[PDB]
C-alpha cells in the first residue's frame, strides 16, 4: 500500500532539506518494519529515465545494512571501496562521498537516511552530519507517529 | 510528557540548525485556546518576569488565521505586529510556519533573532517547514490518542 500522504509528504520534505543544506548531489530515505526490512524507498536526485533503467529498488544491502547494526552516523569517502559494499547495480550513478544515518526514536528503528555526492567534491563536514542527525530525528517521530494514527 | 518533549525537540532543531536566538511552538485547540506552549532562548527570571503566557495574537494570530510561512526583517514593522508585553526580550527577525497536517492545522513553530542581525533564508524556511511538519503528525496522533 502507499504511504500516509501526510507521513509521504513529510518525509519526502525531509529528505528535500537534507540533500539541499548539506549540498548533495543525490539523497534518500528507506522507510523500514520492526525487522529493518525495507518497506518504501524516498528519493530524489536522479531523473524518471534513470530510475527506469535502474529498474529495481534498493533491498537496503551493503554500506546501508550498516547504519541498522551501527546506529550511528557514518561517513565513507569512496563509499563503494568499503569492505560491506555490495556494489552499484546497472544504470545507477556511480557515488563516492557518503553521509548515511540511522532514522530512530529512542532506540527503536525505523528507517536510515542518507545523502552522496556533495557537489564541492569534498567530504560531508561534522555540521553536515548534526544536521542529518536532527532531520532523522524528525523523520523517526513522523514514522512512529504516522503508524500510531494508521 | 509524551508529546510535549518531541514539541520541544522540534523547537531545538529549528533553534540550533538555523542559528536563531529564540525559538518557540505554541499549539492550539479549535478555539485557539494555547494547549502547549514550549520555547527555548530566554532564561527562567526574565520567564517569570512576563509572567502571562502568549494568547496567540498579534503576527502569530495572523499564522493562525492563514496558516503559511510568514519572513520578517522586523516582526514589529508588520501590520498585524501587537508589541511585545513588558519584560520581553527585544526581537526583530522572525520565521513562523503552520504546525499541522492535510487535514487541519494545530499550531505555530517560529524562530527570531538568527544569529549576527541576519534575516532568516528561504533555506531556513524551508527546513522549519520540513520540521514542522514532523510535529504536525505527532500532533495529529496526540489528538486521536486524547
Ligand atoms: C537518488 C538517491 C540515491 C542514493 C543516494 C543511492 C545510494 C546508493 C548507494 C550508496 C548504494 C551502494 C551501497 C553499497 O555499495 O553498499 C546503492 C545501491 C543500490 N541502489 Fe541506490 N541510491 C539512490 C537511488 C536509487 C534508485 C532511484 C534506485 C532504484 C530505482 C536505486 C537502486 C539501488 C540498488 C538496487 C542498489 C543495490 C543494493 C541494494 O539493493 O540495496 N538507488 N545506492
Ligand atoms: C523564547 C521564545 C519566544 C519567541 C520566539 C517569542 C516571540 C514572540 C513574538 C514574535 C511575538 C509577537 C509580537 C507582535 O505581534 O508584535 C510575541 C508576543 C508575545 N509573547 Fe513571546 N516569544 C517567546 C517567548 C515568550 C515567553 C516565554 C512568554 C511568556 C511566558 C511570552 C509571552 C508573550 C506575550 C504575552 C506576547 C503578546 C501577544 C500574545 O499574547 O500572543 N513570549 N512573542
Ligand atoms: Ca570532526
Amino acid at each position: 500500500g502507499a504511504m500516509d500522504p501526510d507521513l509521504e509528504a513529510t518525509l519526502r520534505a525531509i529528505v528535500h532539506s537534507a540533500t539541499s543544506l548539506v549540498d548533495a548531489r543525490y539523497g534518500a530515505m528507506e522507510v523500514h518494519d520492526r525487522q529493518h526490512r525495507v518497506l518504501h524507498f524516498v528519493y530524489e536526485g536522479i531523473d524518471e529515465e534513470t530510475v527506469r533503467r535502474i529498474g529495481h529498488l534498493p533491498k537496503g544491502l551493503g554500506v546501508i545494512g550498516l547504519l541498522i547494526e551501527d546506529p550511528k552516523p557514518l561517513r565513507l569517502d569512496d563509499v563503494s571501496a568499503h569492505p560491506a559494499s555490495i556494489g552499484f547495480p546497472p544504470y545507477h550513478p556511480p557515488m563516492r562521498t557518503f553521509l548515511g544515518v540511522p532514522v530512530r526514536v529512542r532506540d527503536e528503528s525505523f528507517g536510515t537516511l542518507y545523502l552522496t555526492d556533495k557537489t564541492n567534491g569534498q567530504p560531508f563536514s561534522d555540521d553536515d552530519e548534526v544536521l542529518v542527525q536532527a532531520l532523522a530525528a524528525a523523520a523517526g517521530i513522523a514514522v512512529a507517529n504516522a503508524r500510531l494514527y494508521q
